[PDB]
C-alpha cells in the first residue's frame, strides 16, 4: 500500500503520480541506475582538472595537488546535486545533469595546458565558463533555443549521443585514467600495450604485452559487471566496482593504492577513518576579470560557446525523444528545461567545476520506465552522499572505474539501429561524426564535422531552393 | 536483344542464367561496383609491402625501392585477378578474392620491421604465407572448415565485418597512407593534425591546423563522390579520384606529386610513356626455407594460422548470407569456394603478396543483384587492365584513395543494424569487437577478444551443460 497511500498526498499531485502513470517500486530504485552509471564522474572529473592545478600556482604533489583533489571531489559531486535537484523539482522530466566530460579535457589540456604550461590561467578559464553560461542565460530566456533545437537534423543528433559513448569508450582504455591497453607508436599511432614495465611519462613499454597484474583485474571486474547486467540484478555497476577496490585496499600486493612512498601513507592516514566533511576552502570563487583584455582569451571563447550551445541541445532533446515525450515537435517544461541547463553552469563556476552538458545516462533509468519526475529528485539526494564519505571516493584506484567507462559506451550503442542507413545522403554525416569523435578525442570535433557535410551536400537544393 | 539471345548459348546454362536468374545488364556494369570499390588496393598493397622493400637488402630509393613498388603493382594485380577468375569459373558466386588488408601491416612491420629493422627476413616471412597456404589447403580438403563456418555465433561474425569496415576507414586518415587528418600527440594520443608544415618522419606539426591544400582537395574529391553516389549514378568511385589525380598531375604547384627533385623527373620521365608492360623481375620466387631452423619463426606462425582460419572463414559465410543463398545453413559451392581461397593463397606467395581474404566488398554489387556467376570473371578481367596501365596507376597520389578508402567504411555499416543490440549478453561482445579493431590498429585483436569474451560469459551454462 507504499503507492496505494502516496497518491493521496501532495507528492502525487504535485509530480502527477496519477497520469503517465508509475509506481514507487518502479521509481525509488529502478531510477538507482541512472546514478549508479554516473557514479564515474565524481573521480573521473576530479582527476582530470586535478592535472591541470587550478590553484597553488608556480608561486608541491603532497600539498596542493592532493587538497586541490579533494576540494575538487566534493564540488563536482555537489554540482550536480545542484542542477538534478531543479531539474526535478520544476519541469518534471528524469534527467541526470551533471559536468560534462567534453570540455574538461579542452580547457585542462587545450586552454590552461598541463601542469599550468599554458598562455591562459584559472581566472580568464573559470571566467569564461561563468560568461558562457550568462549568455545560454539570455538565449534561452528569449525561447531561441527551444526554436533550434528542431532545426538540428535527426541523424546528426543520433550520431552525436553514439560517438559521445564511444569517446567516453576510448577515454577508458587509455593509461591517463583508464584500464592502460592503449599505448602509443611510432609507425603507426596506437597500439595494444598492457605492459608491467611501463615508463611513468606515457604508454610506452619495457617489458610486458599482457603480463601487467592491474589489467587483469579490471577486466575481471568488467566481466563481474557484465554478467550481472544480465539475469536482471538490482544493481551492479557498483557490484563491480568494490569488487576491485577492496582487493586493491589491501596492504603488500603489488596491485595496491598505499605505496610504501611518502605520499602513499598520507592517503592511507587519510583512509583510516569512514566518514569526514572537508568543506571546500580553496575552490569557491576565483573568478577574476584581469586578463580579459587581449585577443587570446577572446578566441577560446567563440571557439567554445558555438560548440557547447550546438552539442548540449541536441541531447535533451534526444533524451526527450527516447522517453517519448515530445509528440508534436514539443514537450512540455520547455521553457524551464532550457533554462535549467544554464543555471546549472553558472552556479558551476563559483564552485570550481566546469560547464554542466545534460548526462547522456537516462537511457539506464528510462529503460526501467521513468516517466514523471522524482527521479532527478532521488539523483541529486544520492549526490548528497558522495560528500559525506570523500575518504572512500578520493582513493579509488583509476584501474577501476574503466570497466565503468567502457560500459556506458557500451549501453549507448542500442539508438545506432534507429539511424537511417538506407540512404546515402543521411548515412555519410552519422558516419563521419561517429567516426571523428574517438579518433581525434574531442567531441567538439565531430558536430561540426557533421554539419559541415550536411550543409554541404544539400546545398544544390537550397541554391535552387 | 542481348539477353533474349545470350539464353541459348552455353554461357546461358554453364552459369545458369536462367533459373535465381539475372539479366546482362545487372550483371556487366552493375558489377563495376566491385572492381571500383576494390581499385585502391592496387595501390594501397603495393605502398605497405614497399616500405618493407623484400628486395635490395642492405648489402637506395631511387634505384630498389622504385623497381619493387611497380614489381608489386602488377604482382598485387595478378594475384587478385587468379582468385577472382578460380572463384567465378567453378562454384559460381560473386565474390571479390584480392590480398587483404590485415596482414600486410602485420608482415611489413611487426614481422619484418621497418625497412629491414627485423629479426625475421624475407626468405621466412613468405615461406610462412605458402606453408599456412598449404596447411589451408588440407583443412578445407576434408571439410573441416565447412562445420567449422556455423560454429561462430552470428554477432561475433558481424562484428567482425563492421570492425574491417571502421579499420578500413581509420587507415585513410593517416599520414602515411590517407588523407593526413590524424596525427600523434603526448599527453594524448591522436589529435586533428591537418598541417600544411609537417616533419617528413611523423604526422607532427609545425605551422599548421587545417591549413593544408593536399587536405583541401582530397576534402573535395570526397564531396564529389558522395554527391555521385546519391541520384545513382552507374560508376563515381572513379569519378572522385580521376578529378583530384588529373589536378594533381599538373606542374609547378603546391600540391603536384613530380618535384624538382631528383627522384621527381624519374616518375615523371616514365609517365610521359602512357601504355608500358614491365613484366615482374625482381619479385617473383624469393621461396628460401633456410632459416625456419630456430623458435622465432615458428611462433609467428602460430600467431597468424588461428586468427587467420578464423577471420576469413567468417565474412565468405556472411557474404553468402547476404546475398541470401544458405537457407538451410549450407550454400551450394560451398566446398569449392573453402578450397579458391586456400589456392589463391599458394600462389600468392610466388608472386610476393601476402595472403587473400575474400574481401568484403561485394556488398556493393550484390546491392544491384549479382546472383549468379558472372560477375567474378567480370572482376578478374578488369584487373586485367591495371597490368596493362601501370604508368598510371603507380603515380597516383597517396591522398587520393583516402576518399575511396573512408567510403568503404561508410559502406560497411548499414549491417550493424542487423546485430542484437536488445540483449547484454550479445551485445558487449559486439561492441569489443567493433571497438578494438581500429584503436589497436590489428584486425587479429579483434576476433580474439571477441572471442574470448563470448567462450567466458557463456562457461556458467558449460559447465552446468
Ligand atoms: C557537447 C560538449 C560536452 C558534452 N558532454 C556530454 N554531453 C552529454 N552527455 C555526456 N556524458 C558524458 N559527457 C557528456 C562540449 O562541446
Ligand atoms: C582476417 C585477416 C585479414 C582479412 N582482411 C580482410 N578481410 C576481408 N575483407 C577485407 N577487405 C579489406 N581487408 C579485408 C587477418 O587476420
Amino acid at each position: 500500500h507504499l503507492n496505494d497511500t502516496v497518491s493521496k498526498s501532495f507528492i502525487g499531485r504535485f509530480f502527477k503520480l496519477e497520469a503517465r502513470k508509475t509506481t514507487f517500486t518502479t521509481e525509488l530504485r529502478a531510477a538507482t541506475a541512472t546514478f549508479l552509471t554516473m557514479a564515474y564522474i565524481i573521480t573521473v572529473n576530479a582527476n582530470i582538472l586535478a592535472d591541470s592545478g587550478a590553484t597553488c600556482s608556480i608561486n608541491g604533489y603532497e600539498q596542493c595537488i592532493s587538497r586541490v583533489k579533494k576540494d575538487l571531489v566534493v564540488a563536482t559531486s555537489l554540482s550536480a546535486m545542484v542542477g538534478s535537484l531543479a531539474m526535478g523539482l520544476l519541469a518534471n522530466l528524469p534527467f541526470g545533469l551533471a559536468p560534462g566530460m567534453g570540455a574538461n579535457a579542452y580547457i585542462a589540456y587545450n586552454v590552461v595546458g598541463f601542469r599550468g604550461s599554458g598562455s591562459i590561467s584559472y581566472h580568464t578559464a573559470m571566467a569564461i565558463v561563468l560568461l558562457e553560461g550568462c549568455a545560454f542565460l539570455a538565449v534561452s530566456a528569449l525561447g531561441l533555443r527551444g526554436k533550434l533545437a528542431r532545426l538540428i537534423p535527426q541523424t546528426v543528433r543520433l550520431a552525436c549521443a553514439v560517438g559521445i559513448g564511444m569517446f567516453i569508450a576510448f577515454v577508458g582504455l587509455q593509461m591517463n585514467q583508464g584500464i592502460g591497453l592503449v599505448g602509443p607508436d611510432k609507425s603507426t599511432l596506437v597500439t595494444l600495450t598492457a605492459c608491467a614495465e611501463t615508463d611513468p611519462v606515457t604508454g610506452a613499454c619495457l617489458g610486458g604485452k599482457m603480463k601487467s597484474p592491474t589489467f587483469w583485474l579490471a577486466v575481471v571486474g568488467f566481466l563481474i559487471t557484465s554478467f550481472g547486467l544480465m539475469k536482471n540484478v538490482k544493481g551492479s555497476m557498483i557490484y563491480g566496482i568494490v569488487f576491485v577496490t577492496a582487493i586493491s585496499w589491501i596492504r603488500g600486493t603489488q596491485v595496491t593504492i598505499f605505496p610504501h612512498t611518502p605520499l602513499g601513507d598520507s592517503n592511507y592516514n587519510y583512509f583510516t577513518k569512514i566518514v569526514d566533511f572537508h568543506k571546500i576552502q580553496s575552490t569557491l570563487g576565483a573568478i577574476s576579470f584581469t586578463e580579459f583584455r587581449k585577443s587570446e582569451v577572446w578566441v577560446a571563447f567563440a571557439t567554445l560557446f558555438y560548440v557547447d550551445l550546438l552539442g548540449t541541445t541536441g541531447v535533451l532533446y534526444t533524451m526527450a525523444e527516447i522517453g517519448g515525450f515530445v509528440e508534436d515537435g514539443k514537450f512540455e517544461g520547455e521553457y524551464a528545461a532550457y533554462l535549467v541547463d544554464a543555471g546549472s553552469s553558472v552556479v558551476g563556476s563559483a564552485l570550481g567545476v566546469t560547464t554542466t552538458a545534460t548526462f547522456v545516462e537516462s537511457s539506464a533509468g528510462l529503460k526501467e520506465g521513468g516517466k514523471t519526475g522524482l527521479t532527478a529528485v532521488i539523483v541529486g539526494l544520492y549526490f548528497l552522499a558522495s560528500m559525506f564519505f570523500t575518504p572512500l571516493v578520493t582513493n579509488v584506484p583509476r584501474w577501476a572505474v574503466g570497466p565503468s567507462l567502457v560500459m556506458v559506451g557500451v549501453m549507448m550503442m542500442g539508438v545506432v539501429k534507429d539511424i537511417r542507413w538506407g540512404e546515402t545522403k543521411e548515412a555519410v554525416t552519422a558516419f563521419v561524426t561517429i567516426l571523428l569523435m574517438p579518433l581525434t578525442y574531442s567531441i567538439a570535433n565531430g558536430i561540426i564535422a557533421g554539419i559541415g557535410i550536411y550543409l554541404a551536400l544539400s546545398m544544390y537544393d537550397v541554391v535552387l531552393g
